[PDB]
DNA sequence: AACTGCGCAGTT
DNA sequence: AACTGCGCAGTT
C-alpha cells in the first residue's frame, strides 16, 4: 500500500480529484486524519494538510496561502508552541528549525505538503469548491512565524507556495485535464440512498 | 540512585 | 478514547 510517512504525492490520486468526505480523502491516503486538518510527525515534517476556515487572517490565494498553527489550550490560554504538528510543518521548510521563525532561502527544496482543500472555507476562499474536498496538489513552505493575536498570545503562521507540475484545477488548463481525464465527485457506497431515505421520512 | 507502573493531560 | 511524554511514586 503507501507507508504513513510517505512525503509527496500519492500514485493513482491525480491533482483535481473530488471526495464528497473526509473519511473518503484518509481511505485514498491523500490526509489520514479522519477530522484533523494537518497530518505530520515533530521528528519528521507535515505529509497533509487540508482547508477549513478557522483563523480569519488565512489569505487563500490559489497558487499560495498562510496558515495557522493548532494548541494553545487543552478559547485561547496559551501562546502556540513550536511542538507536535506545528514544529513538523515548520520541518517542511527548507532552513534550520527555529524559535523565532524562518524563512527558507529557497523554499523549492522543502519536503513537500500535499493539500486539499474543503469547502468548509468557500466564505473565506474564492477557490475552495462548491461541495466537498478537491486535491489541489504539493505546496511547499516558504516561511512560517509567530504573530501575538488579539488574543495577546503568540500563534504560528506558514506561508506555503504552490509547487506541483500537474495545473491549478481551478485554472483554464486545470479544467482540461479533469475532463480528459474524467474526475467527478465521489459519494460513499450507500450514502446516496441513505440519503435519500432521509428525504423521504 | 534508577526500574517501573498507575495516572493526569495536551494534541489530533 | 488512543498514544505519548514522564511527573511523582512506590519498588529495586
Amino acid at each position: 500500500h503507501m507507508p504513513a510517512n510517505h512525503f509527496g504525492p500519492i500514485p493513482g490520486v491525480p491533482v483535481g480529484t473530488m471526495w464528497r468526505f473526509r473519511v473518503q480523502v484518509s481511505e485514498s491516503g491523500v490526509h489520514r486524519p479522519h477530522v484533523a486538518g494537518i497530518h505530520g510527525r515533530s521528528n519528521d515534517g507535515a505529509y497533509s494538510l487540508v482547508l477549513a476556515g478557522g483563523y480569519e487572517d488565512d489569505v487563500d490565494n490559489g497558487n499560495y496561502f498562510t496558515y495557522t498553527g493548532s494548541g494553545g489550550r487543552d478559547g485561547q490560554s496559551s501562546d502556540q508552541k513550536l511542538t507536535n504538528n506545528n514544529r513538523a510543518l515548520a520541518l517542511n521548510c527548507h532552513s534550520p528549525i527555529n524559535e523565532k521563525g524562518a524563512e527558507a532561502e529557497d523554499w523549492r527544496q522543502g519536503k513537500p505538503v500535499r493539500v486539499v482543500r474543503n469547502m468548509k472555507g468557500g466564505k473565506h476562499s474564492k477557490y475552495a469548491p462548491a461541495e466537498g474536498n478537491r486535491y489541489d496538489g504539493i505546496y511547499k513552505v516558504v516561511k512560517y512565524w509567530p504573530e501575538r493575536g488579539k488574543s495577546g498570545f503568540l500563534v504560528w503562521r506558514y506561508l506555503l507556495r504552490r509547487d506541483d507540475t500537474e495545473p491549478e484545477p481551478w485554472t483554464r488548463e486545470g479544467k482540461d485535464r479533469t475532463r480528459q481525464l474524467g474526475l467527478t465527485m465521489q459519494y460513499p457506497e450507500g450514502y446516496l440512498e441513505a440519503l435519500a431515505n432521509k428525504e423521504k421520512s
